[PDB]
């Protein structure tokens, strides 16, 4: 298909080192995941980038939801439009370690990935989530069964995340 120049972990599991906004413009993946907050408020990490890329339509869009429904839940997700960037943007909440969450919430948060086919995804509560970045990759290939292409975007967090990759 369409997603090149990924490392293969696991039957199901790839990584590459991308920018997941221009990975996304390239690709128009079908489903693209944000790493999400209980108020869909996308102010920074992935969340603002995703949403600074869509000139604010997904904060707007993301509100009405709020509105309508409320709060998500840690471990949860909502589907949304993908706007520019993909079909859908299913928006997934990991725990935020930094608040005391409950890191078990991870696999929670990573099981709402089998309801879709294939994913571009980044990895869930890394960078200012707070929770190690290689443990986070440990719960996703254990959790994910469908097939999920991860961008990491640190150059150097992804040559540690593959070089420990067991």
């Amino acid at each position: 298909n369409s997603f090149s120049g990924y490392l293969k972990l696991t039957d199901n599991v790839y990584i590459k080192n991308a920018d997941i906004v221009e990975e996304a413009k390239k690709v128009k993946p079908t489903v693209v995941v944000n790493a999400a907050n209980v108020y869909l408020k996308h102010g920074g990490g992935v969340a603002g980038a995703l949403n600074k890329a869509t000139n604010n339509a997904m904060q707007v869009e993301s509100d009405d939801y709020i509105a309508t429904n409320g709060p998500l839940k840690v471990g949860g997700s909502c589907v949304l439009s993908g706007h520019n960037l993909a079909k859908h943007c299913l928006h997934v909440v990991g725990p935020n370690v930094n608040k005391g969450e409950d890191i078990q919430l991870l696999k929670s948060a990573y099981e709402n990935f089998n309801q879709h086919e294939v994913l571009l995804a980044p990895l869930l509560s890394a960078g200012i989530f707070g929770a190690d970045p290689i443990h986070s990759l440990r719960v996703c290939v254990d959790t994910v069964r469908t097939n999920v292409y991860l961008a990491v975007f640190d150059k150097n967090l992804y040559d540690k995340l593959v070089s420990s990759f067991l």
